[PDB]
């Protein structure tokens, strides 16, 4: 009954807690999503001041049960069918030639509004990197996310490459590995192999003087006929 909860726009409330080389701060992000569209806008300001790493690098970590998943696809999509209860999201991001991430997140409904709550913990990054340096240009690439079954926890693996444009015109490579779990008792859908077309746009809001971000995003689910 999961997929019933997303026909329409959602109110979408993103909240992070993160340590990155002792670097503590917090992300309060809102929004909505129309999953009818795979449409996501999401603003997010860091309350404790300055982010001390690029807000590129934090677009994956800030809610996929908004991917459009088109009719013939629809026994795939696990996201939605772990809702209300939600599931959780766990990550472990690899900044190549650099340090990682280390997610733990749960994205459940709170009455009517779809809730993302973040953990996040950065080790071993260099002082003049690309991410503590701050050289990471403020865009994001397109990208697929192969997501396959976990059948013996009951949820999904996801294993995808985050490119980074970097300043000079290199690259910042950024592999992810993916682990959803239900949070509920409830039967979810474990999928066949495929992907999610994920296409996400970076903006600032001209009025807004605090350290923020501003997220449109367009995910769609694919690679079955």
């Amino acid at each position: 009954k999961g997929e019933e909860l997303f026909t329409g726009v959602v109110p979408i409330l993103v909240e992070l807690d993160g340590d990155v080389n002792g670097h503590k701060f917090s992300v309060s992000g809102e929004g909505e999503g129309d999953a009818t569209y795979g449409k996501l806008t999401l603003k997010f300001i860091c309350t404790t001041g300055k982010l001390p790493v690029p807000w590129p690098t934090l677009v994956t970590t800030f809610v996929q049960c908004f991917s459009r998943y088109p009719d013939h696809m629809k026994q795939h999509d696990f996201f939605k069918s772990a809702m209300p209860e939600g599931y959780v999201q766990e990550r472990t991001i690899s900044f190549k030639d650099d340090g990682n991430y280390k997610t733990r997140a749960e994205v459940k409904f709170e009455g009517d509004t779809l809730v993302n709550r973040i953990e996040l913990k950065g080790i071993d990054f260099k002082e003049d990197g690309n991410i503590l340096g701050h050289k990471l240009e403020y865009n994001y690439n397109s990208h697929n996310v192969y997501i396959t079954a976990d059948k013996q926890k009951n949820g999904i693996k996801a294993n995808f490459k985050i490119r980074h444009n970097i300043e000079d015109g290199s690259v910042q490579l950024a592999d992810h590995y993916q682990q959803n779990t239900p949070i509920g008792d409830g039967p979810v859908l474990l999928p066949d192999n495929h992907y999610l077309s994920t296409q996400s746009a970076l903006s600032k809001d001209p009025n807004e003087k605090r350290d923020h971000m501003v997220l449109l995003e367009f995910v769609t689910a694919a690679g079955i006929t």
